[PDB]
């Protein structure tokens, strides 16, 4: 989305740049006006405080990723740029694992919405013979891994993307057995 | 002497199905064990020894202490087995040590290369050193979570077994040359 939400993307972009450089709690509003460029005083008809920018960010970015597209088979294209947006913003997020314990419950759920997307684009392709229960399966095993994977690398400062072909190559032959 | 060792453990997850993990004294197992109290002590110094103790040789009996043909597959199934007869042990587990599941994975992990070896023993694969090293740390993963995630909803383990291996099988299969 962009046209309702203009002034919060502007926002959340100048959290996220001063994110690259400073510590968390060392970026006060003020600090993220002055890099937004905007009137302090307006932060303030969008959020009350960092944490709640950090919520809307959090909300924002990986809907925006995963779901927030027109397109009819666009799995593969979304994985790519979430892992591509976990890499630029790879320090943000090495912060956030260790700001916020309830984090990694919040990641596991997003790979889990991106696993229904997987499902949803799949079922629209080719016909499968999976029940309920297998498509439950398939998908809480296959995000518990790439929360997994993608965190620890988000933590250890490896590069996400380099994993991209392999992760699909995986997930494509695990769908492939239930045509 | 495996023999003494566990026959205290025994008696040690028996207490714990029914008594939470701070209130089974060493009398209490040992009572339970009938056992002379004082011999807890030449095996253990207290019950979180002893706990380590149940998780080192458990694991290692059933990944380690099988037959080399035995295979992977049997191998899971027996893990599954384990961790039904255990569950409700389990389920206190991840309550109380917020370390185990770290121990947890590395079993999985310890699997998973008994899946690739045993896999390059049956056939041939094209399989990079970091592809091979990928497919076993993403899997572990995967069985990880979803092994303790089924002990701690109370759902059948053995009943994940053939979910499991038709999505492991499924991923080997395109290596296969």
């Amino acid at each position: 989305m962009e046209k309702s939400i203009i002034t919060q993307k502007i926002i959340a972009k100048a959290f996220k740049d001063l994110m690259q450089s400073n510590a968390y709690h060392q970026i006060s509003v003020s600090d993220i006006m002055q890099t937004a460029k905007i009137r302090r005083q307006t932060f303030y008809n969008y959020f009350q405080n960092q944490e709640e920018l950090l919520s809307w960010i959090f909300e924002n970015d990986f809907a925006e990723l995963i779901n927030d597209n027109s397109d009819y088979y666009g799995w593969q294209n979304e994985l790519l740029l979430l892992l591509r947006y976990l890499d630029e913003n790879q320090i943000f997020y090495q912060k956030i694992f260790v700001i916020d314990k309830n984090f990694e419950h919040f990641f596991l759920i997003q790979w889990e919405n991106l696993l229904d997307k997987v499902i949803f684009d799949q079922e629209k392709k080719s016909d499968y013979h999976w029940s309920d229960l297998e498509k439950s399966f398939i998908c809480r095993y296959n995000a518990a891994a790439i929360c997994a994977i993608t965190r620890e690398s988000i933590i250890r400062g490896n590069s996400l993307e380099k994993l991209y072909s392999q992760i699909v190559n995986l997930l494509l032959a695990q769908i492939k057995i239930f045509e």
